[PDB]
């Protein structure tokens, strides 16, 4: 298991923070001298600033997140995209209004992992409920990463 930590800010400006746990699914596919396809599970727990729609609110989140991790020694860069799920402590979060306390997880990533296990990214996430609750403003945290095996 690996943890994570990740600063980021919102569409909107305001800040967020993310801690994580991630667990590798020790199984890969597609694997030439490229690099290999493979990927993890990964729990996050996040807190938002607070904007003109709520105060700071938090979120459980729970993804797979499928990784490509091309080939190296001391650094293999990877990128990485996943779906999972996401609870939000209420539905106004930041400037936004998303409508539900659930939503979906959506995110892309891109960064080096190195030889000690350690990796260092940057991260796009979106949540939002697909139009299931109005008004459904969504909501998104970019975010760079650091994350450490334990
Ligand atoms: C001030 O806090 C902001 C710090 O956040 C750094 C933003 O990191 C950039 C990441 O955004 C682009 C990510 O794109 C993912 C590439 O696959
Ligand atoms: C949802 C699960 C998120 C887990 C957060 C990981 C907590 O560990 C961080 C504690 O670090 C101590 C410093
Ligand atoms: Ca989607």
């Amino acid at each position: 298991a690996d943890v994570s930590a990740a600063v980021g800010a919102t569409g909107q400006s305001g800040m967020t923070y993310r801690l994580g746990l991630s667990w590798d699914w020790d199984k890969s596919w597609w694997q030439t001298s490229t690099g290999r396809l493979t990927g993890y599970w990964d729990a996050g727990y996040t807190y938002w600033e607070g904007g003109d729609e709520g105060a700071g609110k938090h979120s459980l989140s729970f993804a797979p997140v499928f990784v490509y991790e091309f080939a190296g020694d001391s650094i293999k860069p990877f990128i990485e995209a996943g779906i999972g799920v996401a609870a939000f402590s209420g539905t106004r979060v930041g400037d936004q209004n998303l409508g539900s306390s659930l939503n979906f997880e959506d995110r892309i990533g891109a960064g080096l992992k190195f030889a000690n296990g350690q990796s260092v990214g940057v991260r796009a996430i979106h949540y939002s409920n697909a139009g299931l609750k109005q008004p459904n403003d969504g909501i998104e945290s970019y975010s760079l990463f650091y994350k450490i095996p334990i």
